[PDB]
């Protein structure tokens, strides 16, 4: 890239907006979320997706629940209220700079 | 904000982009930066830009340069020609991510 600071920036963001934007359409678990946004285009591995993961419930976006299926302890991730609210703003800000650059 | 972590990244890639936009449009003054990233709304102190600034030139994206005009000196800031294939970069990583979540 031309500009790294700017992607990697840029990268954090598109991150964030992805998960609670996949997490408010359904529930999803930790390994789908890394083929999901693989297949968006964001390079992100599981070290350093989970941390994001753990840090958008702390901040209430998010809430897990373990879940025992099929003989499997796993987490699953959705959308709280907050996290929808908090799309509806960050998908805001996007559209907005969107619409005077574009 | 509902989501403060979203916009403090959204925001340092917002302005990044709309300092390499205004200049690569014409030549602007630290000063005239800060009055107009607040015209579009961002917070900016000269602590948070003029960093960000020596950054850019640092980077190869602007050029700065010392001018006396009317017996005084002042520096100007300008995007290079990699500056303006760095805001056509971040613009279309904007447009991806605009087409992607909305
Ligand atoms: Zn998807
Ligand atoms: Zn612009
Ligand atoms: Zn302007
Ligand atoms: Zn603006």
């Amino acid at each position: 890239a031309m500009d790294p600071e700017f992607m990697r920036e840029f990268q954090r963001a598109a991150v964030r907006l992805h998960i609670l934007h996949h997490a408010a359409d359904n529930e999803v678990h930790g390994a789908w979320l890394t083929q999901e946004l693989s297949r968006h285009g964001y390079r992100v591995s599981p070290g350093t997706l989970y941390p994001t993961l753990h840090r958008l419930e702390a901040d209430g976006l998010l809430v897990s629940e373990q879940r025992v299926v099929d003989g499997r302890a796993r987490r699953v991730y959705r959308a709280t209220p907050a996290g929808r609210a908090a799309l509806t703003e960050d998908r805001r800000a996007l559209e907005e700079l969107a619409r005077e650059v574009l």
